[PDB]
């Protein structure tokens, strides 16, 4: 799922995760325990593109940016299904909900969650460890301890659902009906 | 485009059409009628996804879940483009407006419309045969007797696709410029 | 190239375009000239019709598709950004939409005016050319500077670039494993 343009090579590491339906274009960069999911465009044909290790981006999310933009994802960012990231900086262990928009020079805190469905404005800057979300964004409060806690344990969920696709992942016929013995969601390691 | 992990293998109806494109992951039954478009990921590496008989998954549709979650789209259930399904429950015949976001223990009730771009927030339980819409989503008013029809009608034209596109979908080069000869849309069932 | 036929119809698609091999055409998709489309983009013209006009481009995970019997037109230079989604709609000349928009069915966009990202345009809505408009449902908010029309018209030039670039060196490869000192960068696009 690796494209160069301009003889531009995108680097994985080896211990990153990326479908094989994922999109990976130019100066995309990916650093150890990664997950890219299905239909994520990683197009980095105008700028940069740096994920951190142990980040996750999911299905159908996209990362781009402008000419000479630099768009980052720290160590366990988690950006959440359909998220746009365009130019932009996720901070330290963020949370990107699903079907958001993270514009160019916007930088989220570390720690910090955004709400699904909202829209961070460009160049805004998002402290670090609190809720923000809607469209366009506003802070509503702190994060809890517990919400901290609760991120982490999904994004190590991710950081395991690498290493479980680098072992197990592979393409099947599918069964034609459900059986009696067939493995199911309550075998999962 | 069936995906194993952990040896747990998609059990996808013969009747179902699933696009090329799209992507099945672990624990995903689909049913019979069902209609699967192109960059649709079904992505059950977490927990259960399955998709009753006659319902549709529009382009660049997610459906994911908790660990241990199962997600649930009911019989004729009509999820619209660039919808994403997390671990909720749609409730038969229900169509999910383009680009909404429906979140976990999310349930929608029978025949009920969710208008675009809307969020239902997570345990949210949305009753049977209204209108709901917005970020997050609240209910607006009762569905209309003609609103009920037209509905399933956009099914029905769904599950006539499946039909056509297990009949006669396929790979070919494309032409380089339009004909007066050539078959087009005014062909169509 | 990516293409499907349905009932036997079959995807146009000029030899001077650039179409991402992960993108799905679908039926009676028409692309001319110049015209860019991206990863994951489905122009799905599987009851109606899909015609994207020279020098436009369809950007990542966007979704064209229309209802029955429908025509769904992207007009020259228009800018459709990611996961952005027309349904059945008309974009006018050098319209930008906005990032993860839904654009539905009667809906009309006149030339060179800006969608918001996050935008919704109700049905049969016609919102007049050279403004910016945005929210959910959308809302015409002013007129458009003379700043912003060349601000927009920069960018199509540079996915009009894409396109040639693309054409002429785009390639599936193996990534390479680690950062290197000779690998090239983006410091070597044209920009
Ligand atoms: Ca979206
Ligand atoms: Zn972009
Ligand atoms: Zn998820
Ligand atoms: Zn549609």
């Amino acid at each position: 799922p690796c494209y160069s343009i301009d003889g531009v090579i995108p680097v994985v590491s080896p211990d990153a995760f990326v479908h094989p339906t994922a999109v990976l274009i130019g100066d995309v960069i990916i650093e150890a325990g990664v997950y890219v999911g299905p239909f994520a465009s990683l197009r980095a044909d105008f700028g940069r593109i740096h994920i951190n290790q142990n980040a996750n981006i999911q299905d159908s999310c996209t990362v781009h940016g402008f000419p000479q933009s630099v768009t980052l994802v720290e160590e366990m960012g988690h950006i959440g299904h359909g998220a746009i990231l365009h130019g932009c900086r996720i901070g330290k262990n963020v949370l990107v909900g699903m079907n958001s928009v993270i514009l160019d020079y916007a930088e989220i805190g570390e720690n910090t969650i955004i709400g699904a469905n909202s829209l961070v404005k460009t160049k805004d800057i998002i402290p670090a460890n609190v809720l923000a979300m809607g469209s366009p964004a506003k802070v509503a409060r702190d994060l809890s301890e517990q919400e901290k806690k609760w991120k982490t344990r999904g994004t190590q969920e991710y950081m395991e659902l690498a290493q479980r696709c680098l072992n197990s992942m592979q393409e099947v016929q599918p069964l034609s009906s459900e059986s009696d013995d067939r493995l199911t969601y309550k075998d999962f390691s």
